[PDB]
């Protein structure tokens, strides 16, 4: 019931998005009252905390075990698959960003990856901070990666808005790496940004 | 006109958040009605982009001239000062990552950050998506580290969370490694972020 109503609710959310995501729409959807939904989520908070801890289910295991892969590539895989699973649902980076309460997929997604940098050899402060940085990376990433590709676009650096603000003569250096900053190929952006965090790793440990 | 209308949004925010500014409320701080607003403003989101090419005025000078520090340092002072902007007000990076317009303010940002590393000897690919990296670490950490700030807290690794979350039982490396977690010392956190790509950039310069 709790769980039929947050999967109805992430339906809708790819429907038409965070914005139009009310409990009297969620009401409409399932054909019941909006007073129905208020007993198994006190407020819209509790069903968008409950839906951002269902959309990273399984997000922990794309770890895998020790040996798959050096420390690096595990970390990267946690990564990755962090922003898959927000990456699968309209505006997900929003809701994952904006949650109240931090659930179980969370925790075990976030014990894991410093898990993985402490048994590679970083001390607990390292690791500490390179959870925060990889995952706010990696949120970042997806927010502005989702706006762009919202209707109409969005983001202080969306790739097309961009390309109509720049000329050569007034901003060169966007001017000069236009192709790329226009790139579709937002998961080429994340790789590098996260080789770049991994680099950084590989020279402090 | 338009630009006392932005200063009295930017003052609304401080007082009670991004989710209680509305162009009506703007409209009861000001003593008019709501219609003269829209003459100023289209839509809200047209305010909103405002407000946020206002909140970054002046970080592009962060940089400095050539020789001001090498090109890390440089790199450095503008992620800081982006930042710096967007915790100079609440809710500001939630405001700057929703932005649906890329005004002078920001092309100044970013036209300077893949200046500076294309004068260092970075090519055009790795300028470029370096600014992505740099810029999305720090918009996706501000607007966890307001979330955090926001009476009762927030955000998926919200500190206060993860220490009633946590038990050395269950999420051992969150249990061993929670006064690195449940930090208050954001900029740390931030500096150290910072530091990783930095050094990810000399690794792939």
């Amino acid at each position: 019931d709790r769980a039929r109503t947050v999967q109805t609710a992430l339906d809708l959310l790819n429907e038409s998005g965070l914005d139009t995501l009310t409990m009297r729409r969620l009401a409409q959807a399932m054909d019941v009252q909006a007073g129905a939904l208020y007993r198994y989520f006190a407020a819209k908070q509790d069903l968008l905390t409950a839906m951002a801890e269902h959309m990273v289910d399984g997000v922990a295991d794309a770890a895998g075990a020790t040996g798959d892969g050096d420390w690096s590539e595990r970390t990267a895989r946690l990564a990755r698959a962090l922003r898959a699973a927000l990456l699968a649902h309209r505006d997900g980076a929003r809701v994952f960003a904006g949650t109240h309460a931090t659930g179980p997929n969370t925790l075990r997604f976030a014990d894991g990856l410093v898990g993985v940098l402490r048994e590679a050899g970083f001390g607990d402060g390292d690791a500490a901070r390179a959870l925060y940085s990889v995952a706010n990376f990696t949120v970042g990433h997806t927010l502005e990666e989702q706006a762009a590709l919202t209707p109409g676009g969005g983001g202080p650096l969306d790739e097309a808005t961009l390309r109509e603000a720049v000329a050569a003569g007034t901003y060169p250096h966007l001017a000069a790496t236009l192709p790329v900053l226009t790139s579709t190929d937002f998961t080429a952006h994340f790789e590098f940004g996260l080789r770049l965090l991994l680099d950084g790793l590989r020279a402090v440990r």
